[PDB]
């Protein structure tokens, strides 16, 4: 066909059940998640080919960048809680790839207090026990599909974008195919 198992996508040998609809895993330690935010707006241009009635998830994770791999999970719950995803996000990525200027949780915290968020709304939130179980959902889900890469896409719990398979001379057209394929699984 045009679109086929093991070519735009590949097809889990064990779904998984009650997932998110659109389910995006990243980590700001990783290069191509960076090339995925910040040059090539994936999640986004995704979005606007998206169904409605579709939600968009995107989850951190812990295998890249050790204890501040961790402490960058755990900020992104609070980031997720607090709502403020599209004002850290940025500068996180940058702060870890580009100026190198995060080397603790408290660099980190420190990007949150640059952002407007208030260190008190910050640090409540990143003790929080609502904080806690949205750190374990990110887990749970990586762990759920078994989740040894990133950037990764999984849809409906069942399938899983390959970006390997797809031309990358033109980053437009990459993002496009991308987009596309996963419109066409959404429809699946």
């Amino acid at each position: 066909a045009q679109y086929e198992d093991g070519k735009q996508y590949t097809t889990l040998e064990k779904p998984v059940a009650g997932a998110p609809q659109v389910l995006e895993f990243f980590s700001f330690f990783c290069p191509h998640c960076y090339q995925f935010e910040e040059v090539l707006h994936i999640s986004d241009n995704v979005k606007k080919k998206l169904p409605e009635g579709v939600k968009m998830t995107k989850y951190h994770v812990n295998f890249m960048g050790g204890d501040l791999g961790k402490d960058l999970t755990q900020a992104w719950a609070v980031a997720m809680a607090l709502g403020v995803e599209d004002k850290v996000t940025v500068p996180l990525f940058e702060g870890v790839q580009k100026t190198q200027t995060i080397r603790s949780a408290s660099d980190i915290r420190d990007v949150f207090i640059n952002a407007g968020i208030k260190g008190e709304e910050y640090d409540a939130a990143w003790n929080s026990f609502v904080v806690k179980s949205l750190v374990a959902q990110q887990e749970k889900a990586a762990a759920d599909v078994q989740l040894r890469g990133v950037p990764a896409m999984f849809v409906n719990g069942k399938y899983q974008l390959n970006p390997q398979g797809m031309d990358t001379s033109n980053m437009d057209v990459f993002v496009q195919q991308y987009a596309d394929t996963v419109k066409y699984l959404s429809e699946k």
